[PDB]
């Protein structure tokens, strides 16, 4: 049985992964599950799956340990980043599903690449922040990365075998890859005024017509920063630069992305927008298995729309491309600034449209820009350099926010 | 240089193939070209490409031989089926592009499979009439068949490598193929009354909103018999039965077909509707090359529509499925009856809607049905059995036509 560690098992992605595991009992073995806040849910999962190890936040380690011994499970309990690193590099784990949101998922993603694991990547902030380091580290140790993110999973499915195996093979012109097309729903405000986004409630922004997801990715979809980040994720995953990856607005969320070839062929993945499809694909690869989705019904589709992005309205996307060209430092500035203006939007401290302002101000800040020219990809020293800039952007972005609520 | 024989070089498919050859001068060598009626065009091609051999109709052999000696080419001239068989099995030919329309292309398609060639198949009537025989013969001698037909080329592009190599691999459930979806434009009368198809001029039926093609395939698209035939072609190519292949109406002709997988993934090929894309793909396979098409612009797409087939209105499609289930005899009855009611529609002897009547009457005719249980796939005797039934359906369909213009 393929041994699984599911980092971030209590969230949206975790739910879908587990929904597939329950359909395929004697194919996968759960070795570990992790959860930051939802201690009871993690316990309920523990009791269901009898995992060898679980990990939670340090604030909950004691509480959860009591509850696990009280339930008489053999389960080892772990806490913090230290626990995640352990599970991610555990000799007994074959496959890691990286579903921790944000930067918090970076160190365990690396540990997994360092340990040579099969990694199923949901956690895109890992690649936006440490793409060179993660891929380099993975290549060096024999880790395979398969993307779970819909768009990337689509693209991956639409790529010849040799380029799934080795992403550098994509520069051999025989394979004829021209460019990659990322589909974007346009989010909750696509078809609404600039003015109306300004006054968006969290309830409006957080709820998406086609997808049910975590809070963060949800907001990122509303501003289109999600595509931004996906743009940078794609560059690392498929070993390309941003000019080779373009974005098309597609509100139906049926077409999940395309690969354009030199002969005129666009290979695309279509499906109902349900993350069990890409998770299932990535779990069973190179085989396939039933996912439990309700399949897309082509008869009732109606009309699938396509539309160029409106960049004035979705500045987050302009700014992500700009950052992708600047390299890893600017992508960190990008992602972290954005991580901060999201905690801030959901806390109701800024407007939705303020997410763009904070992120630019951060990309164009002189104190942030000093670190753009650093070697964030050094095998020994890249990690501390990435985290230090993280802490730094955290401070400055926080400062920018406070400054804005009055004036600069 | 890959040596090419282009059977049917003067038609629509031939034009597109050659348009690609002219873009790729030192990749492909033209060893042979063939043309039935258009002697001057065949000559002009001869002078352009200095082929080793060409073949024409028997009625033109003398005329063309004079003209070739008058122009001082070294080119060997051939005639009739005998000439096609020779070119198709020529020791010096690597690749055969099978683009003769109708049943007339069957014997040379077989000769090419018998000789173990790489075959690029446009000519779908070959598989509708002798699918088992062609595939069996190909497998036995090491011939590779790559489809040029848009839908089949799309499906092929959307299939894993192992199933492109060996079509029987598709029954291994690991690969997770659920079903194949054939897209159909719905033709010139999709959005028009039954009543208005009745009175269709040849000019209406022959001209297609999105495609420029030969006359026959053009009419077949109007009645939707083209999808019928494509349905049977798909069964042989991909080694499935008709229940596994469904049809969706898609008027934009952008999405060219899909492959549905068990996890919910639909892989589809999109592109501007231009046969240079699939020809180019098939020529360079497993590599890719520029095709000279103007690529699809996703920004200006608008809305791609999808719609269930209206089977009352497109009886030809009901009847093809029925025939696919009946087996090869009924497919011959189907294809030939249809070949006859097309010569008859374009000659202005029957109504467009009469194509359906003639073909049913032929499928349900007791004299035709006697031969349904024959072994059309016997390596020694299948070919004469296929041609005899052809001649027979030709006679009876002709009779049915004459009968209808008065009454049965
Ligand atoms: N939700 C989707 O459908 C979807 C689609 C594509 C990509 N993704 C990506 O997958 C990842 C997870 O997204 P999600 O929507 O499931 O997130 P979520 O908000 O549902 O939470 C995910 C998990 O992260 C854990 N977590 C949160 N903060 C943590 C911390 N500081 N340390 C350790 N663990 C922590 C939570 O306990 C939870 O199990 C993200 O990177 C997201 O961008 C999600
Ligand atoms: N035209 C397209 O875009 C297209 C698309 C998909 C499939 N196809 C298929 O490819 C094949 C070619 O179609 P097309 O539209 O290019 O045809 P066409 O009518 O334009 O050309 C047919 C070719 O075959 C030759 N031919 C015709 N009758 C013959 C006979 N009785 N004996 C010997 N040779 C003969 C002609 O000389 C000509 O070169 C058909 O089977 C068609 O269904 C064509
Ligand atoms: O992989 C799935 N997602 O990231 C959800 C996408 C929401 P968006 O298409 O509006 O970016
Ligand atoms: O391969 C291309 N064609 O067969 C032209 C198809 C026209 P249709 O979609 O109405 O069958
Ligand atoms: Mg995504
Ligand atoms: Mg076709």
């Amino acid at each position: 049985l393929q041994s699984l560690a599911i980092l971030g098992a209590t969230g949206s992605i975790g739910d879908s992964t587990l929904a597939i595991i329950r359909q395929h009992p004697n194919r996968y073995r759960i070795h570990a599950l992790t959860g930051f806040s939802r201690v009871d849910k993690l316990l309920a999962l523990a009791m269901e799956f009898h995992p060898v190890k679980i990990c939670t936040s340090p604030d909950n380690y004691a509480q959860l340990s009591q509850k696990v011994t009280d339930a008489g499970l053999d389960t080892i309990i772990l806490s913090g980043d230290e626990g995640l690193i352990e599970i991610a590099s555990d000799e007994a784990v074959d496959t890691v599903v990286a579903a921790i949101v944000g930067a918090a998922g970076l160190s365990s993603t690396l540990a997994a690449a360092g340990a040579g694991k099969r990694i199923l990547l949901a956690n895109k902030e890992s690649l936006v922040m440490a793409g060179d380091l993660v891929i380099k580290t993975a290549k060096k140790h024999g880790a395979t990365i398969l993307p779970i993110d819909s768009e990337h999973n689509a693209i991956y499915q639409c790529l010849p075998a040799a380029i799934q195996a080795d992403n550098t093979a994509i520069h051999h012109t025989s394979y004829g890859i021209k460019k990659l097309w990322l589909t974007a729903s346009g989010g909750s405000f696509l078809d609404k005024s600039i003015k109306q986004m300004q006054n968006a409630s969290v309830k409006e922004a957080v709820n998406h017509p086609n997808w049910s997801m975590g809070q963060k990715i949800s907001i990122d979809s509303a501003t289109m920063m999600n595509k931004g980040l996906e743009l940078i994720e794609a560059c690392h995953l498929f070993d390309l630069k941003e000019h080779q990856i373009q974005v098309v607005i597609h509100p139906n969320s049926v077409v999940h992305s395309l690969v354009e070839y030199v002969d005129g062929s666009f290979l695309a993945q279509l499906g109902t927008p349900d993350m069990k499809t890409p998770i299932a694909h990535a779990l069973a690869y190179p085989e396939r298995i039933k996912s439990g989705v309700m399949p897309l019904d082509l008869y009732q589709l109606g009309s699938l729309k396509f539309l160029a992005p409106d960049l004035d309205k979705f500045a987050c996307l302009k700014l992500a491309r700009y950052a992708a060209r600047l390299g890893t430092g600017a992508c960190i500035a990008l992602n972290t600034a954005n991580e901060i203006a999201v905690e801030a939007f959901l806390a109701e401290k800024i407007c939705l449209t303020d997410i763009a302002v904070i992120v630019k101000a951060c990309l164009d800040d002189k104190t942030i820009a000093q670190d753009y020219s650093q070697d964030f990809g050094d095998e020994v020293l890249g990690l501390e350099r990435i985290l230090t800039m993280d802490k730094k952007v955290r401070k400055i972005a926080t400062a920018k926010i406070k400054l804005l609520k009055q004036g600069d």
